[PDB]
């Protein structure tokens, strides 16, 4: 007779990548969930910004001979270098009139699609295995000035996603 | 020839809000994880409760003109005001006959869906930025009386979720 | 017109249990973080160990009639009784060939999965409320002998997870 | 019938490292919490600094043949040697225009990422087990001059994190 | 080949503030650990109090032109002016029906959230650098009268927290 | 606009208890720090002990009707009645094979966990307010005999913690 | 029902050491508190010093076969042997431009890090039980010359700490 369908299963979906870079991105940092604050009414009408939150992307197991490291912040919901911010995704509750700005830890803006340079940490000519890219981010009005709810800005959720492309190689 | 698929990426999912309130909820208080105790057998049969744990929800960057602040405790797994506790979620190991009761720091019950009042702290008429909502919660039997395991309660984990809605606004 | 999505929210995730034991575990001890030392090269090559650190797990609100308390040490990353240590987790920076050993405060090895006995401290036949389990732990080589970096051990981080199951019951 | 989920558990998370240095870092110095003062308004307008506080990093169980010890101060929220201070993290209540300057106990500035040398204490050619790194720290204005709250500084909290990498080796 | 993860490190978490006050609070008075007595049975039943202990909060480096100094005692586990005591925190062993009353060194009660005044010690018109706030505290029943363990009070621990906000300003 | 975070603050963490005993423990004796000597090489090889130091535990504000007083010595790093000494805590520098032996002021041994009797000092049928518990202690080898460093003992620090549970009652 | 938390507790934290030296350091001398003078304006501008104060260090229970005693003064807030003084610890009230100079009872400077020789006092070939190290100490300008407050020296408190390592051995 046909065999009975009484098996107990567990499905394991593995995933990964093969890359040409010399430095991994830490397995816990391949998908970040950076939680910015709330653009309350008072802050919105006063300065048009929320306080900036710091975060990092950690490289790990870098090659000893790594010489140059550079990264690019490319928006995953837009194309072109005309916008300074990251455009949030639309949806049922999406809030219109705001965007997510990213900056370097000292306040220098990070432009979309423009590559920055990272300085390798070396000890006696060998690069250390762990290296860190420090960054900032905050929600602000698209016009970079105070806004009033309903005139230009609207209340709701903000969900924006960016992608960092990292290129660690040996110069010569 | 087609370009090689050899890039190294990190995905940065930002999130936030835009609200009409005048006070932020502190960025690390947007998702609490309050760990209550264990309702051991002796405690369950003696008075049917666990000792209550204290916790706070901190507001920050409040507007100077904030005058009236209120909050509402709402359940994520139930609707209506007929129930006094927060209903635990169900699952493989969830326990039956148990609920989560929340209270103010002095022991006055915090009913679901009924708004409370928070007294604002001000210095010379201008509210201080940082303001706190103190609360307290314990796991107890639904009947609010002692009860052994088997007859009405069953061993397992207790996981419940509440949601506080906070409305800081200027009276006039 | 449809309502505006402009609420300010805080999420409160309560968690707990309902057990069959007579004794609680102190709410601060449901998740321990014991920070063992560093197995430097000198101590690695000398005896293959680090100095042993001490830690405790406190029971509280025990029942007056508690007659017997026993506990079992179980591993979160291995099965059976064929190993003496706790196998570290694996990751980008995990070190290989080292494990974590746990001992009673006097140096009696604590085996994995074998019941230990805890003497209840009493006052005139009624057990006190608070009772303590003292333990000790160190990082060592799996072979339990000196060993250099390269031949068997490699440098990295060490993370291990055990779980104590405590059974306070009244014999009769 | 299926077993009941009524076990009482305590979770033990052990952690540590394995290294290549010949000296341990004292188990309680692996994570410091230095509490610099408060940069009051008077001291801010006078010289833009707070009084320098002292702290230590203790090495223990050094090797008898330890010949050379060097330590490097790396900032955990910035890259490169473009800055003399440690850039504070950002947040809801962070203060702008401020940084944390570190120094040797005698007032010699400690630059970021540049190797220092530590003299080993010896008794007849054998290094003593314990050896101490003394340091200073103070909160100061980024421009290294007086500055009023409003024009360049703003009131708030200062949190900075630096990392000391200690390398003990035997020259020959 | 990838670099090896063999660094030995120490983490330094600096912290601090920036304020608009003219006076510092002494760096070791930013967090007091005041140890009140033990409310024995005899003392509890006689007058429902423990003998009151003294403590101080020292300001330092005040401004030569400091003129007006005020402080406010704010409770960290309650809001409003309804209560005279600091509400103890709740937990596994906390004691019910008890509070922590604060007073001036002479015995005048200190109410929560009500401005007090401090006289500034001056020498020829210029305020001295160091100035002191002497206080007193005791653990007494909530009803302010005798009470036995069982009927209203219960044995346990008493942890309570207040926060002093000091405002030293130049009136003119 | 949002209020500024420019407050200067002091935190006051009060602590205490509510007990069932009639006698307080003097608030300075709740946490003793008793310094024993140094077990030198000569005294270690001669008799394996250090000269015994004396200390006290003071009770104050005893009830007039106090009739019976008792106390017990309990170890904080060990269990049971097998061992006659207090097991030292483990750490980077802890010494092996030595313990702390406690004795009555005359030289009688005080065994762990077995209650002693304290005579109540009275004046005309009513107990005096203050009553003292005199004790003694020293560091000595666990074998209670001579022992050399290297063979069984090892040079290091010694930290041990006992706990005195005092039970003053009115028998009748 | 769960037992009540009503015990009365006293905590005894013992401490000590096991050493290899033949002589104990007298238990009252393990932590000296030497109180130097005040460097007033007159002495500061005359010679930049305060009068030397005499202190003492007692050794007790020496072995009868002791033959060679040597002691080294090590600073606990500095490293190396370039400085002749002990660098004061920094803080809110510390004074700049000042240092502590230590000397032998006859005026011979005691350089930090270099061994000194103590002569054993014997009676018929056997060392006495008690032996003494006499010393001096004074606060002086770091330039070892007259200084003026407000130019190279600032008024304030001076706190410094040294550590004598004492090594008593039997030559043959």
């Amino acid at each position: 007779a046909p065999a009975a369908n009484d098996s107990s299963q567990a499905t394991l979906n593995f995933s990964g990548r093969v890359t040409s870079s010399l430095c991994q991105v830490k397995t816990d940092d391949l998908v970040k969930n950076i939680s910015l604050g709330e653009v309350s009414k008072s802050a919105l009408e006063a300065t048009g910004k929320s306080p900036a939150q710091s975060f990092q992307v950690n490289l790990i197991n870098c090659d000893s001979l790594t010489d140059d490291i550079s990264y690019v912040l490319a928006d995953a919901n837009n194309n072109g270098t005309t916008t300074a911010y990251l455009v949030p995704k639309s949806g049922d509750t999406a809030a219109t009139g705001v965007g997510v700005f990213v900056e370097t830890s000292k306040g220098t803006p990070v432009n979309i699609g423009s590559d920055q340079k990272l300085d390798v940490v070396a000890n006696k000519g060998n690069a250390l295995s762990e290296q860190v890219i420090p960054l900032r981010a905050y929600i602000g009005t698209q016009t970079r000035a105070a806004g009033a709810i309903g005139t230009d800005v609207t209340a709701g959720t903000v969900d924006a996603t960016g992608v960092l492309t990292i290129r660690a190689a040996d110069a010569t």
